[PDB]
């Protein structure tokens, strides 16, 4: 069965949740990139704030 | 004699002359230390504005 997570779906139904799982680490590694291009751009918004 | 701006003068006139000097060269000193400290105290202030 799929132990562990919200029952022991079997069929079908395990092969969805694999399915919105996968999605799911997609969009999180999609989020982190996303962040991080966001943090790098504020700092450099501020290091030139500061050399102002 | 006394050398310098306005002559020789030779008496009082060159005693006023001379304090007229010293004070003088008293007040622009005292501007000097005013303006090295109010510099100071803007770099104080924009260094804290930069950690900010």
């Amino acid at each position: 069965p799929h132990l562990g997570e919200g029952g022991a779906l079997t069929g079908t139904a395990r092969k969805a949740e694999e399915a919105r799982l996968r999605r799911a680490e997609i969009e999180r590694q999609t989020e982190l990139g996303r962040l991080q291009q966001q943090i790098e751009q504020r700092r450099r918004r501020a290091r030139a704030q500061i050399e102002a």
